[PDB]
């Protein structure tokens, strides 16, 4: 019903998508009566590293938007010294909200989403970007392709949380975050979730002597992954391009 103004472009809004920290994302339809998600950052009581990480994340999304359709799409910008407006694509839903929901993954869908979380992420690590935050909530479903939504510049759940990110990060942490995830859509819970007290969680996820479960699946293939990604070692653990050259992803 209401209604807002980027670079001189009108905006109509149709539902809010979340909200946050001086943040509010929204379902918008312009003037062509096409769909989009507008967020917008209050800067009012925002500080200069606070800015300058904002400033980074538009910078680092504009300019990877040519490099991967696996990064949301960035449309158009307005900023100034009180406020910022995003107009990007408009997902159907986010990961977790779309596994929070769905009682059981399909193995082609799963497969599928595997594959566009390893495009996102490797392009991210080709341009110096590492993630150390990922989680389910970063990623974007659109049009049946995920799409990666941050970069960790600009939940905290510790579940997806490498050992390396606790012991205080290299491209191997986001390797571990992503397991932790196929793990979920594998198994339907994270590595560590049977863990209520979150110090225990933080003691079990560095200690090796605590084995993490691959009960037997079909998918041989697909245990492999899990069990290389989730190696406690960053050394020990496979990199990204290893991933992409992997018989789960590349097997037909
Ligand atoms: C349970 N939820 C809230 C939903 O069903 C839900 C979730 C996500 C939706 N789509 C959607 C969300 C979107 C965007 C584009 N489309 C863009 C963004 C975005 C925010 N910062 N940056 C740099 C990109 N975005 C977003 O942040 O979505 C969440 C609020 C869900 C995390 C929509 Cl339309 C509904």
């Amino acid at each position: 019903f209401q209604s807002m103004s980027v670079k001189g472009r009108i905006y109509s809004i149709l539902k809010q998508i979340g909200s946050g920290g001086s943040s509010k994302v929204f379902q918008v339809l312009n003037e062509k009566k096409q769909i989009y998600a507008i967020k917008y950052v209050n800067l009012e009581e925002a500080d200069n590293q606070t800015l300058d990480s904002y400033r980074n994340e538009i910078a680092y999304l504009n300019k990877l938007q040519q490099h991967s359709d696996k990064i949301i799409r960035l449309y158009d910008y307005e900023i100034t010294d009180q406020y910022i407006y995003m107009v990007m694509e408009c997902g159907n839903i986010d990961l977790n909200s779309w596994l929070k929901k769905k009682k059981s993954i399909d193995p082609w869908e799963r497969k599928s989403y595997w594959k566009n979380m390893l495009e996102a992420v490797h392009t991210i690590h080709q341009h110096g970007i590492v993630h150390s935050d990922l989680k389910p909530a970063n990623f974007l479903i659109v049009d049946g392709m995920l799409k990666l939504i941050d970069f960790g510049i600009a939940v905290g759940t510790v579940n997806y949380m490498p050992p390396e990110a606790i012991k205080d990060i290299s491209p191997k942490s986001d390797v571990w975050s992503l397991g932790c995830i196929l793990y979920y859509m594998t198994y339907g819970k994270t590595p560590f979730q049977q863990i209520i007290n979150q110090i225990s969680k933080l003691h079990a996820i560095i200690d090796p002597n605590h084995e993490i479960e691959f009960p037997d699946i079909p998918e041989k293939d697909l245990q492999d992954v899990l069990k290389c990604c989730l190696k406690r070692d960053p050394k020990q653990r496979i990199s990204i391009p290893e991933l992409l050259a992997h018989p789960y992803v590349q097997i037909q």
